C-alpha cells in the first residue's frame, strides 16, 4: 500500500505515524531515534502530553544526523484546551515548536472542541471537580488556527475529537478561509466510527485513528476492560496471516483510508508495527472486524460531561 494519503491543503500525511502519550520522558526520545531509523516519518505529538521538550531531541539528533530530512518527517501537534483564546494560540504554537525544535508544524490540531479556563493547569476545577469552561467558541479558535497557516508556523490545520455536527459547524463557518484538513478521533474495532467517518471523508477530511490498539496503557483502565490485542476473534484473523495481533489492528484503519499512530515506547514493536505494508486483509476480514464495535470508547473527561462542547453526547 501507498505510504502517503493526499491531505485538502496539497500535502501529503504518511498513513503511519507514531504516537507519544504516555511515552515516559526517559524513554520517548529513544523511540523517535528508533522509530526513525526503522522508518516512521510521522510523529503525533501535544504539548498536553508534557514530552515534547523529548520527542524534539530526537527529531532534532536525526535531522543533524542526516538520517532524514525535515520535509521528509510530517510532525503533528495539538493546542490544548486552555488555550482556546485568540490571544494565547500563537504561543501555544510557538511553544510547542520551541519544544519540538521545529520551524513548523505539518499538522496542527484543536486537540480537543472544549476550550477550558487559561492558566497553569491542564484541567482547571471548580469546589465541585467540574472542569471550568472558556467562553470562547469553536469558530473563533478556528479563525486562530487559520491565522497560524498565514503566518507560516504550520502547513495544515485541523480537529481531533470533534462529531459531526462540531465539524459541519466549522464547514459552514462564514468566511471560513481554510477547511480542517483532518480528524482525529478515537477509532478501533470495538468503536468503529462508521458513521463519523463516512461524513468526515466525504467532506474530503482525513480521519486519523487514534488508540487503535485500544491504549491498554491508559491510566484509567481496569482489570475486566475489553482487550483487543487479547480478543481471540483477532489474534485468529492475526495467525491466519501469519502477523501479530498488533500488525492486524493498525492495517484495518490503513485499508479504511485512514491514517493510524499506534504507540510504543519498545524498540522491537515499534519496529514490529510498522512492518504492515505488505500483506492484506480481505474484504470478509475489514468486514468481519467492523462487527466488533460496542461504542466501547476509552478517551474521555468525566470532569467534561456538562461542558456546552463536549463531543460525545451525539450519536456521532
Ligand atoms: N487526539 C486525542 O485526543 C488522542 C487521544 C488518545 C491518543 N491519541 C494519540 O494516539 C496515540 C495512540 O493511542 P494510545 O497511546 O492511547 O494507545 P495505543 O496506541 O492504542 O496503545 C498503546 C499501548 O499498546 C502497547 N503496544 C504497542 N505496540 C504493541 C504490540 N506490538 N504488542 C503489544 N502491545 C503493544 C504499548 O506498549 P509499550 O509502549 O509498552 O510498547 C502501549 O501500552 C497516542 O499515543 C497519542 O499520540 C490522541
Ligand atoms: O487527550 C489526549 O490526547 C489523551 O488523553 C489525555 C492526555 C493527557 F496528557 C491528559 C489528559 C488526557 C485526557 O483526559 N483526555 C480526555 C479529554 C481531554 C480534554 C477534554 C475532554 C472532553 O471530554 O471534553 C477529554
Ligand atoms: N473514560 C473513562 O471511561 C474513564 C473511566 C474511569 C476513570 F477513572 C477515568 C476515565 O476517563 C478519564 C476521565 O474521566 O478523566
Amino acid at each position: 500500500m501507498a505510504s502517503r494519503i493526499l491531505l485538502n491543503n496539497g500535502a501529503k500525511m504518511p498513513i503511519l505515524g507514531l504516537g507519544t502519550w504516555k511515552s515516559p520522558p526517559g524513554q520517548v526520545t529513544e523511540a523517535v531515534k528508533v522509530a526513525i531509523d526503522v522508518g516512521y516519518r510521522h510523529i503525533d505529538c501535544a504539548h498536553v502530553y508534557q514530552n515534547e521538550n523529548e520527542v524534539g531531541v530526537a527529531i532534532q539528533e536525526k535531522l543533524r544526523e542526516q538520517v532524514v530530512k525535515r520535509e521528509e518527517l510530517f510532525i503533528v501537534s495539538k493546542l490544548w484546551c486552555t488555550y482556546h483564546e485568540k490571544g494565547l494560540v500563537k504561543g501555544a504554537c510557538q511553544k510547542t515548536l520551541s519544544d519540538l525544535k521545529l520551524d513548523y508544524l505539518d499538522l496542527y490540531l484543536i486537540h480537543w472542541p472544549t476550550g477550558f479556563k487559561p492558566g497553569k493547569e491542564f484541567f482547571p476545577l471548580d469546589e465541585s471537580g467540574n472542569v471550568v469552561p472558556s467562553d470562547t467558541n469553536i469558530l473563533d479558535t478556528w479563525a486562530a488556527m487559520e491565522e497560524l497557516v498565514d503566518e507560516g508556523l504550520v502547513k495544515a490545520i485541523g480537529i481531533s475529537n470533534f462529531n459531526h455536527l462540531q465539524v459541519e459547524m466549522i464547514l459552514n463557518k462564514p468566511g471560513l478561509k481554510y477547511k480542517p484538513a483532518v480528524n482525529q478521533i478515537e477509532c478501533h474495532p470495538y468503536l468503529t466510527q462508521e458513521k463519523l467517518i463516512q461524513y468526515c471523508q466525504s467532506k474530503g477530511i482525513v480521519v486519523t485513528a487514534y488508540s487503535p490498539l485500544g491504549s491498554p496503557d491508559r491510566p484509567w483502565a481496569k482489570p475486566e476492560d475489553p482487550s483487543l490485542l487479547e480478543d481471540p476473534r483477532i489474534k485468529a484473523i492475526a495467525a491466519k496471516h501469519n502477523k501479530t495481533t498488533a500488525q492486524v489492528l493498525i492495517r484495518f484503519p490503513m485499508q479504511r483510508n485512514l491514517v493510524v499512530i499506534p504507540k510504543s515506547v519498545t524498540p522491537e514493536r515499534i519496529a514490529e508495527n510498522f512492518k504492515v505494508f505488505d500483506f492484506e486483509l480481505s474484504s470478509q476480514d475489514m468486514t468481519t472486524l467492523l462487527s466488533y464495535n460496542r461504542n466501547w470508547r476509552v478517551c474521555a473527561a468525566l470532569s467534561c460531561t456538562s461542558h456546552k462542547d463536549y463531543p460525545f453526547h451525539e450519536e456521532f
